[PDB]
């Protein structure tokens, strides 16, 4: 597909690693630093300041603050999960509701089958088949955050032109105990 073939021409593709220190102590990181999982009960972690202490997020290790980046992620059979990019100074302790005008810009899926955008207030997206693999596309200076359909290409949902003044990691959001994890592919 040209997804597939040109993806790497136009944007560089991201090594993404979980960080550990900014994962919901309710979040399990696994070892190779990609995939995510969530426990029963809150793990017995440090209430450090780049953890987020409230919502259940974790964040990429490593920020970008300009150029065109990439990368993709395994959602599977998943039930629940959002994903997307947050600013380096969004409020991580405490609840803040997870929208653009508080530095979060993300979509995914809740209850099994309603995909949404979670902007303010939330939109409800039309996917005709659900996705297995989503990519996620960063262009600092243009403003754009778009997510795609990995395995066809086909569009899911962009955020258009945003002013971008921060820094910006890659962020995942898990609500559910579920069999299967959230993972990033290399
Ligand atoms: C409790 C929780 C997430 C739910 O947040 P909200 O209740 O703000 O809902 P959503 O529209 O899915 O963001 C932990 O991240």
């Amino acid at each position: 597909g040209a997804y597939n073939e040109w993806k790497k021409a136009l944007f560089k593709p991201a090594d993404v690693i979980l960080d550990p220190k900014t994962a919901n102590p309710i979040l399990l990181v696994s070892e190779d630093q990609r995939s995510v999982q969530r426990a029963k009960e809150p793990q017995d972690l440090p209430d450090n300041p780049e953890r987020f202490n409230w919502h259940y997020c974790v964040l990429g290790c490593e920020s970008f603050i300009s150029g065109r980046h990439y990368w993709e992620v395994e959602v599977g059979d998943r039930k629940e999960w959002h994903i997307g990019v947050c600013s380096k100074n969004v409020q991580r302790k405490g609840w803040v509701k997870m929208t653009p005008e508080n530095g979060f810009w993300t979509m995914g899926l809740t209850d099994g089958n309603k995909y949404r955008t979670l902007t303010e207030p939330r939109t409800n997206l039309k996917l005709p088949k659900p996705p297995k693999k989503v990519g996620v596309f960063l262009d600092y200076e243009t403003g754009d955050i778009s997510f795609y359909n990995a395995v066809d290409g086909s569009h899911i949902h962009t955020f258009l032109d945003v002013s971008f003044s921060e820094a910006l990691y890659p962020v995942f959001r898990i609500l559910t105990l579920e069999p299967t994890a959230l993972t990033i592919c290399p």
